[PDB]
């Protein structure tokens, strides 16, 4: 599995090793995200709470409460000062991180809100729901700016590209779709050979590619411009849950994802070989996040486990 970087780094391999286990959620953990400034790690949970820990030392920071039901997803503003969370109570909430207070409650979805993201500028929030729609929301006012009749099944993931001009969404309907932020037009529907449910999607950091997980145990790298699947990553287990995947970019070039056999998988992005599997969790690893500047992975597991783990590597 060796990966080529610069001279004398011809065969780089990651060596992620467990550094902290973060206990305190009382149900399944649903989503972990590092603050873009790298200082914090937030985890949402089916226990209706968001918790924040220090990303480097694993020290408990705060619990943020007020949703009436479980939280499926959480996302940071670009300045690390706000969180948005997506809840079974049909709302999103915007939080002031420093105070822990709810700033806005975004109402409009008619079923569970399952996924959320700020755009890079962080004036907007995008959401996907069991109501089969993608919504775009004004952060400052609270208003739903657009409701996109996006899919014919629950929306599994939503994500803006590097400049915010595009949203990618995914759905158990088998489709990945790309939407013009400004017009709300569907620009593209991407789908392969076969039509398994699409359980996760996100743009690459440069916005040129799309990583999509499908519930047939497959992650795929797509070129957005050409509509072509370039790479496939397999060997992990994903047939049931909406599991987050990631580009890891701070050391070697890896794809990182959770798996239903309780492991974190890490693949060489270029050759598609598995380079590492991280043991430790005792239930499905539903979420992984890659730290924005250090080789740090956060992982989180479902009901039988209830922990987040922080893992560190030399590359």
């Amino acid at each position: 599995g060796g990966q080529q970087m610069g001279r004398g780094s011809e065969f780089v391999k990651p060596n992620y090793a467990l550094k902290f286990t973060l206990a305190g959620h009382t149900k399944a953990v649903s989503s972990v995200k590092f603050s873009p400034n790298g200082e914090w790690l937030a985890a949402s949970s089916a226990d209706k709470l968001i918790k924040i820990w220090g990303a480097y030392d694993g020290k408990f920071e705060k619990t943020i409460s007020g949703h009436k039901l479980g939280i499926s997803d959480v996302a940071w503003s670009s300045d690390s000062n706000l969180l948005v969370s997506a809840s079974d109570d049909k709302t999103l909430k915007i939080w002031d991180v420093s105070s822990g207070k709810c700033l806005k409650t975004l109402k409009g979805h008619s079923n569970y809100v399952f996924c959320c993201n700020f755009n890079p500028q962080s004036n907007l929030i995008v959401s996907g729901s069991f109501d089969e729609s993608v919504r775009i929301w004004d952060v400052k006012t609270g208003k739903c700016l657009k409701t996109l009749p996006a899919h014919s099944d629950p929306v599994s993931a939503v994500h803006f590209n590097r400049d915010g001009s595009l949203i990618v969404s995914s759905s158990y309907d088998g489709l990945c779709r790309i939407w013009d932020t400004a017009s709300g037009q569907c620009l593209k529907t991407l789908i392969d050979d076969d039509n398994p449910p699409v359980s996760f999607v996100k743009f690459s950091p440069n916005g040129k590619y799309i990583l999509a997980a499908t519930l047939d145990n497959t992650l795929k790298l797509w070129d957005y411009s050409k509509g072509k699947c370039l790479k496939t990553y397999t060997g992990h287990k994903n047939e049931k849950y909406c599991i987050f995947a990631n580009f890891s970019v701070t050391g070697g070039k890896w794809i990182v994802s959770g798996s239903e056999d309780n492991l974190v998988y890490i693949w060489n992005l270029q050759t598609k070989e598995i380079v590492q599997k991280l043991q430790g969790h005792t239930d499905v690893v539903i979420s992984t996040a890659c730290h924005p500047t250090e080789n740090i992975i956060a992982s989180a597991a479902l009901e039988n486990d209830k922990t987040i783990k922080l893992w560190k590597s030399d590359c």
